[PDB]
């Protein structure tokens, strides 16, 4: 087991970590046909989503997607102070894969 | 992949987007038999329900609306702020197809 | 569709509105067998149910029973006022169908 | 149908009423196989366990005892105040049946 | 049955006990495939996981994994303050059995 974000973002192919260490700014969730996804910003224009579920998804990456957005809001909402993010860079907005938080 | 709420919009045909900029005066929800919804209003008298779900509505789909009513509420209680609303104008009252939080 | 609590009360049968604009005195739980509920009791002296599911419920109607289960035990915590309530009126304690809650 | 814990707790017969009128001192809780449960305390000492689901209960029940388990949690982090429990004897510790929370 | 965590501890021997008296440092998730999991750390630079839902776990555990995930995420975010830590001792991280909260 990777012990940290840094460590678990290394394993994987596509990836890449964001240094934010301030809160979300805007938090968007759509329902909207094919479009259930969830996006974030910062007040310096980083935007990112919460991937639509496929079947590029095992069924344990699902759950634990549904998991990562009740996280952004709830982290949104409270006024959090993310850390930072890993994310597939191969994406556009780049993709969530794993968050850090720490004050 | 759309990268804020406007141009997610914009991918549908009977939609469209309301820019409030306030928190939700009141908070409604359901269970009686064919009627299971939440209907949110503000103080100008704007109407939105999040609607009951039917055929035309994907599995996952399904499950996002679900998610849409624990938004509505924990936003209705921490006392909102509501920047934006994409929604069905070919509904009554307006379906609530995705929602954006800026402070 | 319904616009608010008020006509949605009156598409059904044996309902009526209860308006207390004030919040939940008690919160009650149970896991007791067959008594698988909640019961919500108001200053004045009013008590209401969240009645145990069984056949006389529709599938969806089971989803919403427990998310109404959600709303009373937040709002009671957090002591969100309680605007009206849509009783379904030929049970005692009164059953809910409907919560409102505004600002 | 009952209207109060003190109604509901005498329906059934390996059972008791404690009144604490005071918020949960410590909250436990575990993943261990076979031993699924938690465990709270009051200041002084008293100690209740919400079981570990099987197959003495009854099903309805299963879904019930998850949010026993979500009411205390919630109920311990923000010092809620225990008005009452219904409780059964016959298992130490103090299997909860029902809680009352009362403002 | 176990009545406190030292108790639950105690019938493992794979499994050793922290104490900590503090609050969670931080709070990583990840919804990458095959590690879909969280991490936690204290400022004493302990570090510690909430494990994958494998094969050496029981369908009842895989419930009460996502619970613990919930749990941490709540305390985190709340400043909880965790007491003591039930751990799983022939991995590292270190990975929760069981956690205690007082105050």
């Amino acid at each position: 087991t990777p012990q940290n974000i840094t460590d678990l973002c290394a394993e994987y192919h596509n990836t890449q970590i964001h240094t934010l260490n301030d809160k979300i700014f805007s938090y968007t969730e759509s329902l909207a046909g094919k479009r259930e996804m969830a996006i974030i910003t910062f007040k310096n224009g980083a935007t990112f989503q919460v991937e639509v579920p496929g079947s590029q998804h095992i069924d344990s990456q699902k759950k634990a997607i549904e998991r990562m957005k009740d996280t952004l809001r709830i982290a949104y909402l409270t006024e959090a102070k993310v850390e930072k993010l890993c994310v597939w860079n191969n994406k556009t907005p780049h993709a969530i894969a794993a968050i850090s938080m720490a004050n």
